[PDB]
């Protein structure tokens, strides 16, 4: 009963596939909200693209609780369980 996200921030890692940046894009902003906290870092270096989807999906989320980022992160680290099967 902890972050259970942070749990499935663990399994996102282990799916068989480095999911689809896409849907890394998501994972990142809640996973980012829920252990960082309301973005205090910048924008894209080495992979722009890359760079500012995980950067500017979380940027989104600046301002929502790390709770409700972990609910949604979860489920959402829940979807490479079946995309990619770990
Ligand atoms: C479109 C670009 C991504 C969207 C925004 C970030 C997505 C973060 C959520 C998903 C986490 C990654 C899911 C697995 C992806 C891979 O597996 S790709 C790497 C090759 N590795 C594997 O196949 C085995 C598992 N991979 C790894 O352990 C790492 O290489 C990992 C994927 C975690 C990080 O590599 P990568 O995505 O290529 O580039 P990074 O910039 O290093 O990481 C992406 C951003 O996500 C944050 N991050 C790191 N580790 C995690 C985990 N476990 N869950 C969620 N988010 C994680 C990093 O902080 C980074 O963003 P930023 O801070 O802006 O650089």
């Amino acid at each position: 009963s902890q972050a259970e996200f942070d749990k499935a921030a663990e399994e996102v890692k282990h799916l068989k596939t480095k999911p689809a940046d896409e849907e890394m894009l998501f994972i990142y902003s809640h996973y980012k909200q829920a252990t960082v906290g309301d973005i205090n870092t910048e924008r894209p270096g080495m992979l722009d693209f890359k760079g500012k989807a995980k950067w500017d999906a979380w940027n989104e989320l600046k301002g929502t609780s790390k709770e409700d980022a972990m609910k949604a992160y979860i489920d959402k680290v829940e979807e490479l369980k079946k995309k990619y099967g770990i």
